[PDB]
């Protein structure tokens, strides 16, 4: 009969497809949601057994800084992003540069009482420090228009093709911790399927952690000195974390992100996997870029199963670099450790960050945290403060100060409630959402 | 034991390796078929149980248009096409800009009285608007060359990786309504079972589809006002049909071709799936990219499962996208509409064509149909007619004129004569390889 | 339940990880070896059942061919490959052009008398002719510099995701015939099963091949002139054999370097493939870029199961393709010969080589063997040797000759020491590989 | 003493600058003027004697095509152009295609009876067939944006060096035929002399030509056919014309823009100079590219004193070339026609246009003249005429219609008041630019 990846392809299953979409419930063309600032709302919850197949989503954080000669009102039902350049004049709705690390996605499996995916929305989706790089791998893509770009909070497509099965219940959220609210257009593609799935079917998890800084020996020696290099370090106790998680399951890769300081070459450091509790690591790695499977630092190549997202290259020196273990797995019965040395033998003081992706069999024993959002912003220069002191103004330069002021308070004011109508929507098709899905569960179970 | 999407490479199958190709069965170097201007011809006929597993097939449909000095006796022996620059003043075969809307792929299975696969020759291989484009995903491919790129009718190579079972018989037809002939290389592969398929496999379906114009009510209006985005529209009457069919099995992608008339943008329509005959879609999308997963327009990528085959920016206004659904597909029990609105509300009035590709389970339910060629042709601007009035001319001047006449009388009908000559290796061929196939097949039946 | 490629990720395995890596086992930063010179040298053995998943390798050899005034005993622990510009005058570490070729990987399974992998270590991970080019594909990926690109022993990360399932013994060796010894990292997953696999269980094979020249009728005729072209060739007793093997199987593969003289095309010759001791092949084909799913020649494209990896376009008349049948393989139950003619009926007298790949059920019943080291180097045009006189000398220029001579003769004894302490570390750390790889099978299967 | 083409910069002139611009002359950031539809405007008369040393402008014609929430009376005092793509729904300003060659540019020297240039203002500056490309050259620059290259009206920076002196007056005028008014910013830098320029001084005069369709004798005769390249042509009398002209001077050169119909070489045709009514040409050239610098066509190159502006392999048919003849002017005592075969002995009928540009002693013995707008388009193909009809609409899209409808009504007159008040701005500060060059010139002459 038929063999090979598209063979399932050939056979019918009986299981219903649903969806979660930020579709307009009005009908009209606000197919996304306002995600109001410091709240939690949820994509939607779905009855199992079944599982989730796809995710897509796309977003925008945009804080008003100008008054607009664009009628705020009728500005709020035209294209959703105003892409208009500040030199025209007439609108400045400037990019929120961090806002994809402001923000979690939540995903909690048959109602337990910890989540098993808790993750920065960017950093899930293969963003590494709030900075999209356009990317294509087998289970994650960015896709990012070049326009866009090198810059921290661009717009650009994600999607997930890693598959997400449960028994009982998905809870799918957003946790803003952002001040600003932000626009979220997401489609979550599942089945729902007849009968229970096995009661040992692992169920997908994810994990961020960030070192900032890294606990480095020897952060101001150069990278590869002879001193450097005859250090020893093979039980690994300071190397770098990914994932410390106890349970019976398989590790299937990470992103990492990292800003390195010195200048030289941050990825010395060797991959150490610890299984099973074992004392000493069974798998030993060679060099970081190694366990990405480059060679000689990282190139700009992203390919189905490793590469490179952002390149230190095009940067002000920071990369992020993913590797799936699709058809490698890294397996545990009772527990895994994945670490990495941060710089050999843990010289080096860079700022790490990681998403970790593993699957396991219920329950979920080890408690999934997340750093708070003020331990969550990329390290960036900061202009030096420059107290810009007014020239004499003449009374015309005055009232151009005082109009456009005037202008400012008006229209500010404007926006924000044109914030909270659409944020409303949001709240309201969050239960509509998860109603439709509860209505399909029962239809399909009904036949 | 072996697990992943290698894990069938590990395990032997004892099946028999067949393969439909245009092989010079004179055993020379003319490996490809003249296919017969207006005529249909058969790649091969296959009997079951057994499955398609790969089809390359490359092309070039050639217009003589001037009299050439190379021997047309001779050249019919040389390269099958005269890639030669006008310019030289030697030949001219001018490359027919729409064959690849004007021939069909038709393929039949287990000598039902419908086709399940009627689908233009590009189409079917993501050639949208007989206009190639270079890309990769999973289970389509096309290899274009940089200098025959940006043009209708380019010569590239065409690959699909779909598996195509079938229990009893598979029968493979081009239908060239072209009143010119057209070059066809193939190669397609499967493989014979020594035992029937379960009766639940799901066979390989194809359809096409246009609307041009769609039925758009505000085609004047900007896309994107405040007033096209304050229309409704839930049921979706009036949405674009990319496949609406009657059966068991589940849709897996389409290709997507769009003309966008207005300068602004064609995509902000959502998809709205319909399954098992329900009146308001249970799948409800966002947008027409989002879709293909792409956002904020389409982008110049092409992954695994989606993307940008041609973009918009590259032509005069036309787009050409893909989506597969091969680890997400749309499930269905007894129907499934698959619709995209054509703008949001089904506002625009653009040129939409589309190839949705599904498997079910036999009978094919619905009677496949095509488009007429009249109506499969790309819409192109025309230059304005020139009455050109020649001046008086020489006597120096009436003798070229009538000496290039003369040539052109002559050599026209020399080179009509080797297409026909070719033809009727086609013909010849089509028999031989339906005939090995059936060898084939009853020598692995009796081992 | 779970369907489609990624689904083996919902299900726990009872299996245990281990890895052979080129880690530096006295816990400092050498995480390579110094592979001898002139010598074979084991990368580890493991006990079966179990099955390679993945290996990631990069490499560097370098002559020393001038005096450093870098320390030399310092210089070998800081980093190991001095990618210093020779132009600076104060090292020389030059770049070996054909290591490639020089060394071989070697698998041996269940302590059969053959190898079942013996390729040159380029050309086993899709480099051929010593010439790495940058690609990605679905089992095989080069992450290569463009500063590195587009010489002869370019220095680039190489990976293999194909399978490797035995049951009782993987023995895994580099072979090194080079003059020089050369440094080679390593990562090579695999995992540990507690039962063994099915007897019928196919076992990764690949062998190498080279005709130089082929044995060509027509060199000197031009490439698709009639002449050529109306020569038959049914039987193809004169094609290039990719592969000729007895067993129960499939071929899944290939890649082929051509080096071609008459700078026309060598593409012209079909795939003609024999399955079961056929007299005639069953499987015909079109063309040499038409087997690699290309057309018209072959692009600059590297596709998921085939395309280019070095284009014939960007070097001195040589191309390297390949093609990967995962979904499509050519099977076989008692014999498969896979040819090509090289040119069309075996015309062309080039330089061709290959690496075929296949997986069948043990035993191999014939030696696996490869041409010796000086039938392996790729063919390069060679400078007229420029026999130089020194002209008359100055004092000054005959003391600066004396002292540069004097610097060369103590610094190049004090290099040669420091590679023969590395290549001692190479042996011991292979012994502590296989010792390591047997302790964690035994406590694998004590649990 | 001092030589070089730098020499003139070591000595001083008692010669004092003036300037024509556009500069807002209420102070304000309006640096520029709307010229009205249907009228010519005077950028400034200057009294001799005197030399134009320098010209730069850009410009910009938008049609307003859609109503706008950008408050229009507050949007005329912003940024001049509202470069905002139409895809966000709130305001639509379309290119005018053609209005570099709708608008005139026509310069009077000593109040003679016809202007020395009158030339459409984008082929003066070097942008043919209304189509800006992005080049420098010595005398001639063009600085387009990438972003807005490859249309038609693009906008682009043009600077001219060709010095312009005159004993007694410079009248310098847009003229424009467009229906719609255009934006236009100048500096037009010159000096004034304290006593009169040499009478024989050569003054500067540009002329433009069309011929659309070339009269050929062969327009259906492949191009390089034996039969048309055994045409003699000798005396040249059906060559296109660039230049006829009589009076003493020099010809400095010419930018030719072809539009070619038949798909192969539209530049075989030479270069035929007759002097001094000389009957058979004494000056011959070679070919088209040839004449231009290039050969085997043309490149995508631009040097000092000749190449390419647009060419042929990014367009849809057309060429814009360039050639200056500063250190090899072409002279003349009394009379030069610069002719070149539009084709090979005038076989072709393309659309030729051409800019010539020359230097003589007053007077001006022929009035220049200029074809009239209708005959100046360039030739574009159209779309067929798409005929839409409107399905039967909800009264939901109906309202929407009429409130666009509505918005429309009112919004459009809004901006036609802020054009006529700009085009006020523009005939005021007309006059100050004449009256403050006069107040210039009598201050200088006092001292
Ligand atoms: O890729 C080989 C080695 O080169 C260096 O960049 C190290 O990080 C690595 O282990
Ligand atoms: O990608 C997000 C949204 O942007 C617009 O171009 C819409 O087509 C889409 O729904
Ligand atoms: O790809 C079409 C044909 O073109 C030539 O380059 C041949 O090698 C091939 O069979
Ligand atoms: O450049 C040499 C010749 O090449 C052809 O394109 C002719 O137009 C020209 O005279
Ligand atoms: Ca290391
Ligand atoms: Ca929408
Ligand atoms: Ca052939
Ligand atoms: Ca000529």
């Amino acid at each position: 009969e038929i063999t090979g990846l598209f063979k399932d392809l050939t056979k019918v299953k009986h299981a219903r497809n649903g969806r979660l979409a930020s579709w307009d419930q009005r009908g009209k063309n606000q197919d996304y949601w306002e995600i109001p600032a410091g709240e939690s709302i949820t994509l939607g919850e779905i009855e199992g057994p079944g599982c989730i197949t796809h995710m897509w989503m796309t977003s925008s954080c945009r804080k008003v800084v100008a008054p607009s000669i664009l009628d705020p009102e009728l500005n709020a039902s035209a294209a959703p992003v105003m892409e208009i350049h500040p030199a025209l004049g007439v609108i400045w709705d400037a990019y929120d540069p961090f806002y994809y690390r402001k923000a979690l996605i939540k995903i909690t499996w048959d109602d337990q009482d910890t989540p098993s995916v808790l993750v920065p929305f960017g950093d899930f989706f293969c963003i590494g420090n709030s900075y999209p790089g356009n990317f294509s791998s087998l289970p994650f893509n960015v896709s990012l228009k070049p326009e866009e770009a090198g810059k921290f909070g661009a717009p650009c497509s994600v999607s997930c093709y890693f598959p997400m099965p449960f028994n009982k219940k998905a809870k799918i959220e957003i946790v803003n911790d952002n001040e600003l609210p932000f626009i979220l257009y997401f489609n979550i593609d599942y089945e729902m399927y007849g009968e229970p799935l096995p009661e040992d079917t692992a169920y997908f998890h994810a994990a961020w952690h960030r070192e900032n800084p890294c606990n480095g020996w020897g952060p101001e020696l150069q990278v590869n000195s002879p001193e450097v290099n005859n250090v020893t370090n093979f039980k690994g106790e300071n190397n770098y974390t990914v994932l410390d998680v106890e349970g019976t399951g398989h590790y299937v890769g990470c992103n990492l992100t990292v800003k390195h300081f010195q200048g030289s070459w941050w990825g010395e450091g060797n991959d150490m996997f610890f299984i099973d509790g074992e004392e000493y690591p069974s798998l030993n790695g060679t060099g970081t870029e190694d366990y990405f499977n480059h060679a000689w630092g990282m190139q700009r190549n992203a390919y189905p199963f490793f590469g490179t997202i952002v390149h230190e290259g095009d940067t002000d020196g920071f990369q992020v670099s993913y590797r799936w273990h699709i058809t490698d797995p890294v397996r545990f019965e009772k527990h895994l450790k994945v670490t990495i040395e941060h710089g050999h033998a843990n010289q080096l003081s860079d700022d790490w960050s990681s998403t970790a992706y593993w699957y396991q069999i219920l329950p979920t024993a080890s408690r999934i945290t997340i750093a708070p959002v003020e331990d969550r912003l990329p390290v960036v220069p900061q202009l030096p403060e420059r107290k810009l002191v007014l020239p004499q103004l003449t009374e015309e330069q005055q009232a151009a100060r005082d109009t456009y002021q005037k202008r400012w308070k008006d229209y500010e004011p404007r926006r924000d409630t044109q914030f909270r109508i659409k944020e409303d929507k949001a709240r309201r098709e969050s239960k509509l959402n998860t109603e439709f899905a509860k209505k399909l569960r029962d239809a399909f179970d009904a036949e």
